[PDB]
């Protein structure tokens, strides 16, 4: 048994992403004595954003990597696992993502011809990137702010406070040196990766709207054709390395900051409340979700959040 797969994201090489999904496809290769042979394609060369999931869609033999509000359009109770300001750990998150209620969205998902490998190669909680001191959404007004090319992410800058401009990272960079957006939003191993700090912005406001993961999507069509002795050496190696990519970036990220704030940036805190309080009318069912979904979800986190205290 023979497969060549394409896996595509928008990521650099410099960034952990993209070295994650290059050590665990060499390791599904590895350890499939080459039956399985991932092959990666780094900032967006192929098929990526909405292009790439659209590819799984479609059927080739194709993996594409992306957060899950990507997949939002096929299967819309994602865009509540991607809603603004639920997690407050990398930790709370992943075990949402272990939890009956994603899995049933993840049969979901399967019933739309989409397998999830992963939905937590974090890359971290993704702050407001600028030349100014942000702390409130007012200080946001007219401010034009990069985001993806995805309503979660439009809907969230626009409830902040800003005027949101969805673009391609390739699109992104030149475009905030020339003023054509006043800034961007990013997780600081994005900032570090992409050398966000050598333009013009350099001020990081903490405002942690989105926690930043990918997920790892292949066509059902494809994924049922693999030998199960097979399927199962990807998904525990898809699985594996997500484990690594968390817990690397949570013992990573003091280390960047000061980094970062070496090469002068500056972090400010910011009014969580308020923001909190702009977010929330985003908490609202759309057509095709699940009935009941952000209580469900807003259940689990208050019972985690119960447990730990408690113990
Ligand atoms: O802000 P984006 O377009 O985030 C997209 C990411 O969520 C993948 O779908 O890119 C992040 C950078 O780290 C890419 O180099």
């Amino acid at each position: 048994y023979k497969l060549t797969l394409k896996l595509s994201h928008v990521f650099s090489p410099a960034e952990q992403l993209s070295k994650s999904m290059d050590a665990v496809a060499e390791s599904i290769y590895e350890k499939t004595d080459g039956a399985i042979n991932i092959q990666t394609f780094p900032q967006a060369q192929l098929p990526a954003y909405k292009e790439g999931v659209e590819q799984v869609v479609r059927g080739a033999k194709f993996i594409s990597v992306e957060d899950p509000s990507f997949i939002g359009d096929y299967v819309p109770d994602f865009k509540a696992l991607y809603a603004p300001m639920l997690y407050r750990s990398f930790d709370e998150y992943v075990n949402l993502t272990q939890s009956d209620l994603v899995k049933k969205m993840q049969a979901e998902a399967e019933k739309q011809g989409i397998k999830i490998l992963a939905l937590d190669y974090i890359y971290g909680f993704r702050n407001l990137i600028t030349q100014k001191v942000i702390k409130t959404p007012a200080d946001l007004k007219g401010m034009k702010i990069r985001t993806p090319g995805s309503k979660s992410y439009i809907d969230t800058l626009t409830a902040m406070g800003a005027v949101a401009t969805p673009l391609p990272w390739g699109e992104t960079l030149s475009a905030v040196q020339q003023g054509v957006v006043d800034g961007l939003e990013g997780s600081e191993f994005t900032n570090i990766g992409t050398k966000v700090y050598e333009g013009p912005t350099k001020n990081v406001a903490n405002t942690r709207h989105i926690l930043g993961t990918c997920g790892v999507y292949i066509s059902t069509k494809v994924w049922n054709d693999i030998p199960a002795k097979y399927q199962k050496i990807i998904q525990d190696e898809f699985t594996n390395g997500a484990n690594h990519m968390v817990n690397l970036l949570k013992s990573q990220h003091g280390g960047v900051v000061k980094e970062l704030e070496s090469y002068g940036v500056k972090f400010n805190e910011v009014d969580g409340d308020a923001f909190r309080a702009a977010l929330k009318p985003l908490y609202k069912e759309q057509k095709g979700m699940t009935p009941g979904i952000y209580q469900s979800i807003f259940k689990e986190l208050d019972a985690m959040r119960a447990e730990n205290l408690y113990f």
